[PDB]
Formats: C-alpha cells, structure tokens, sequence
C-alpha cells in the first residue's frame, strides 16, 4: 500500500491521551515526550499502551478489592479479557499521566449488576507510590467511604479530571512508574528526541481538566493511529512530508515531517501569524532526513 | 477511490451510540423493528447524518453553559468544541446522546481554562430526554436540580453520559428516538428511519455492554470506525449494495456474508450473527444488486 494520513480536518480528530477533540497544535516552549498512548509506527505497529479506538483512551477496567484496610483494583483489558504483563506496560488505554491524582468515575459493568439501582461511583487513584503497580496488575484506590458496595464487583473506570500530587507540580510529561519497585514495565514506548535541522516535535493539544495545566499534549491524533494500523503501509523513506492545507482550497499552510517512530516535526515561527485549526494533513511524499523545512 | 471497510477486528471498534468497545452482534427480537438512531449514521460515500461525528471522542457528550431561571436549571447548548450550535445540519449538537424517553445520568466538568487553575471542576446531574423542556434542537435542556448545581451557574461545562435509567412509568427502550424539539418551519434534520428489508434479511446491530440499567446492551447500526472510514474515503457508491465477508483474523476463513446498503447499515440472513466470534474482520468483496441473495 501507498502511505497516507487521514483526510479529516485536525479539529475533528481526538487527542490520543484523553478522549477530547484536538483544538490546536504547538511546539514545546521548554521536557522529553515519552507518552505511552498515541504511540504507533508509520507502518502501523502499536506501542506502549496504545490501542485502536478513541473509546479506550484513559480508561481502566477491573475488579475492586479490599485487603489489609486498603482498597484497589485488579486490572483487566477494557473488553474484560485478562491483562498479560508481557504485552504492554499496563492494560491498553490505561492513562499515561504520572505522579499525579487521577480522579475517576466508574460504573459496574457486569450485566447481572445492571438490572436495577445506581451502578456508578467515583474514586481517586494515585499514579505514584509502590502501590501503583498496573504492570503487576493492581493499583490502590483512595478510600472515600463509598467503595464498600463495589468490593468484589467488576467496574469500568474513566478519567474525569486530574490534579497535582501534594508537594509536587502537575507534570504532563511524567512517565508513570508502571512496574512499581519490581521491574521496568515491558514494552514501554521509547522517549522521542528531535532530529536536528531546526526541527521541533509537534504536539496536538486539547483543553481538558488537568487542573493547573488544562492543555493536554500528545504526539499523534488518535485517528492517525487507527489509520496506520488499518493501512500497514510500508515505510519507504527517512520521513513522510506532510502539507497542512486549507480544507476547501487545499492551499498549503505549512509543512511537517513525520518520522517512522510515529511523531511529526516542524520548524516553527517561519511576520506574526497563526495557523487555523481546521486544516487537513496531506501526505506529499517520502523525503530524506535532510529535507529542510 | 475504490470502496472498502476498516481492516480492524470488530471487537477493537467502538459502538457509535456510546463510547464502548463492540462485544457482539444481534438481530432484533422483532425483525420488523425500525431503528432511527441519530449517532453512527453515515452513507457509504461518507455523508454524515443526524448527530453523527467523525470521532468516537464525541459520542454521547454535551457542552454548554449552565443557567438558573427562577429555580429551573438547564444548559444552553453549544457544539463540543465550544462554537455555537446553529441547527443547520443536525437535530442537536453533534455527539448528543440519542437515547430517548429516559433519565440520562451525566458526569461533567468545567471546561474554561480560567476555571481549571485550582479546585475540583467536576459534578454530576440528571437530564430527562423527555418533556418540552428537553429541547436540544432549540439549544436548551432542563437539568434536574440535585442541590449541587449552583456553583456552576454561568459556567461552561462539558457533560458525558455515565449511565442511563428508565423514566418512571416506562421501560427503558433503546429504540426510542428522542423528541429533540421542533422549531417552526425548520427541518428536523433527523437521520431517516431504516425500514427492515424483509424477505429473510434482518438488520444487524452491533452491541456493547453498557450501564443502560434494566437493559444493559446498547445496539447500534454501524461501528464508529466505519463512520470515520467512510468520511475519510468518500468512495463513490457504485452499486445498490456492498457484499461483505466476516473473516477469521487467523484462518482467514469466511465466517458469514453480509450486505451493506448505501444508507449505511448492514443485513444478514439468520439461519444468527449473535453466535459468531466477535474478533472477525469485515472485508468488502464486491458491489452487488440490491436484490443479491445471501
Ligand atoms: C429518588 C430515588 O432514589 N428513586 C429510587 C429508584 O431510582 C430511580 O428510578 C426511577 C424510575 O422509576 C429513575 O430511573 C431514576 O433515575 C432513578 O433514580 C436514580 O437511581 C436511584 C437509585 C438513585 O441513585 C437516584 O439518585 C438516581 O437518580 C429506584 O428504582 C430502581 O433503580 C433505578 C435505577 C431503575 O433501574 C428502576 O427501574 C429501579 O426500580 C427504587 C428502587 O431501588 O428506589 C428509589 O425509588
Ligand atoms: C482534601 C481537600 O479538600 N484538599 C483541598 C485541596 O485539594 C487537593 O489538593 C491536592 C494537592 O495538594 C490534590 O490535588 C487533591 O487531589 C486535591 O483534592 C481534590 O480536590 C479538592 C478540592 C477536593 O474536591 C478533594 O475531594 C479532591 O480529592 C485544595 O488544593 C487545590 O485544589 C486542588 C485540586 C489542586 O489544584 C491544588 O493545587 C490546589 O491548591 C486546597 C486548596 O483549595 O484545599 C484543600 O486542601
């Protein structure tokens, strides 16, 4: 197959780290990305905790437990099948926000528990301390006095909002310590560094209640991820040249280079000006690493 | 472009009515039941209908500013990106839940960055998808007062569907079309009903387990990723129906034939699809007659 990117305007696609529309892109004004969601090669090989559907982003699933005066969740994949530690740092879709407080909303998910009554709850999960061990299959839940009815029950959890850990700032580039003190989590997606030639990594942004820093950056729109998995197009050069074009006239508004590892770069600040957010990325051709933006 | 469907296993795709993985297929109990879902609606050549969006990130969500008029609380709706809802193209803002005549239990957060510097931005609220006060087509819905809304009055929030329950006195009917409201002479903008094909065929529904309490299985007529695929491709529709095979991802054995119609739904001839494994991949075989015999 010939390589391509989605022919969908940027502002109709989802962030890959939270399920929110993209409302911008930017280079970092400071900070190394090693996100575990939104990670895929250009030839369609998923990495980290990344999966296909935006319906999976920043969610968890598992059975709530209570032991030794502490609550937690025994994790599974979002479809209810078991999580195998060999395959990934955590179950697919697991939030990749580290060293912070994850404020989750959850619902019972067993049909037999969904015939009557309110199946919903909320809970805080720290993405820190040794009891945060999703690679080992478990995470601690903060006791809010409203978890007892859910002990022994299977639930699905979604990330509602995020706040800083007491004594620390909220760092959206922090990598969660998935393997606790036991091991480095298997199959972590690697850190990304810019290649040179004045180039800077591009982040796609969404406004989201990461309180104190409500702009979540990711390295690929989720629909790019599913596109590459669908296509499995062979990588045929150092970089894929993209033009970001006017959605109606197809005039080029700016050039980008996508690298095989699954991220893109630009040379920013080429006269003050602002790119619109409703443009469309179009694959032009494979180009050498020396292509100058 | 030549026509195609996603080369993704069914169980990795999302329902189009709730953001949940598909975990089954079914045919309706009454094979003459007419679905008129407003999400997951698209033609085979990529024209969106109803409240259908490209991204699964929009499914069953709302956005707007909370108000309090004399003790009556509500939301003045906008599109999910915060731009105004103009009602040009859809019966409600894109992504709006299409569950009718029931109680929508929403979780919400303030979404203005200036309101996201400190503190807990979150809340929850019930919204009835019934009565004249449920009028998303006219840009407003009533919120049930839970005594915890006042801090949010005048604030912009985004809402998401956490769970659903039946309206007192009624069953939870997941085939019900919400009454989105009428605006004088303006078109409803509703995606059309899909009438059962008959003659042995039955509409295929993709299902997800979800907390629609008392009926925890949500049916839809297309996986969400089919929608974005068709929008992306804009492939001319060259026949009156598309023949698909549902294939084992390993053996590549054909597990069953399906017909996809230009209006954006699928049928089969049950002998039903509920018994098929859920990890198969749909593959476009050929354009066929509207009358092609499965
Ligand atoms: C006010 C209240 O607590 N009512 C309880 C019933 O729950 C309500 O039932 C309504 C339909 O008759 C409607 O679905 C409401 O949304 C629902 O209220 C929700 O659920 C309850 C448990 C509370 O958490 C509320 O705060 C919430 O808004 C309840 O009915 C039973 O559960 C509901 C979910 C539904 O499945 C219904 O069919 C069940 O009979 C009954 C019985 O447990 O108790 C209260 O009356
Ligand atoms: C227990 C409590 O109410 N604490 C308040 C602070 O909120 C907590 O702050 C923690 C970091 O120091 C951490 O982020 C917690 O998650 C957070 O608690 C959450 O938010 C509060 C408001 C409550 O709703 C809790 O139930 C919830 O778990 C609070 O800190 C300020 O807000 C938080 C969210 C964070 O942005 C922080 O940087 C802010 O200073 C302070 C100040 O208002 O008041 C309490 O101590």
């Amino acid at each position: 197959k010939p390589f391509s990117v989605p022919n969908i305007p940027m502002n109709l696609m989802s962030n890959s780290r939270v399920p929110m529309l993209i409302d911008g892109m930017m280079v970092s004004n400071d900070q190394v990305p090693q996100f575990q969601n939104g990670r895929v090669t250009l030839d369609g090989q998923l990495q980290g905790t990344t999966t296909v559907s935006a319906a999976c982003i920043a969610r968890m699933r598992g059975r709530i437990f209570n032991n030794n005066g502490n609550y937690g969740v025994n994790l599974a994949e979002l479809d209810g099948n078991p999580y195998h530690a060999f395959d990934s740092p955590a179950p697919l879709g697991f939030p990749d926000f580290g060293n912070c407080d994850l404020h989750m909303t959850f619902v019972k998910i067993n049909p037999t528990e969904l015939s009557t009554g309110d199946p919903s709850g909320k809970v805080v999960i720290h993405s820190y301390d040794a009891t945060f061990a999703p690679h080992l299959g478990t995470v601690k839940l903060e006791d809010n006095n409203e978890l007892d009815q859910f002990v022994g029950k299977e639930v699905v959890l979604e990330l509602t909002w995020v706040s800083n850990r007491t004594g620390a700032t909220l760092n959206l580039w922090a990598v969660p310590n998935y393997g606790s003190n036991l091991t480095q989590a298997s199959q972590l997606a690697p850190p990304i560094y810019p290649p040179g030639f004045g180039e800077a990594i591009v982040y796609f942004t969404s406004t989201f209640p990461t309180v104190s820093n409500p702009k979540v950056p990711c390295t690929l729109p989720q629909e790019f991820v599913s596109h590459f998995v669908n296509e499995q197009a062979p990588t045929r050069g150092d970089a894929a040249l993209l033009h970001y074009v006017d959605p109606d006239t197809h005039r080029n508004l700016g050039e980008f280079k996508m690298y095989p590892e699954g991220y893109m770069t630009c040379v920013p600040n080429a006269g003050p000006q602002t790119l619109p957010i409703n443009g469309v990325f179009v694959f032009i051709s494979w180009v050498s690493r020396y292509y100058q933006l």
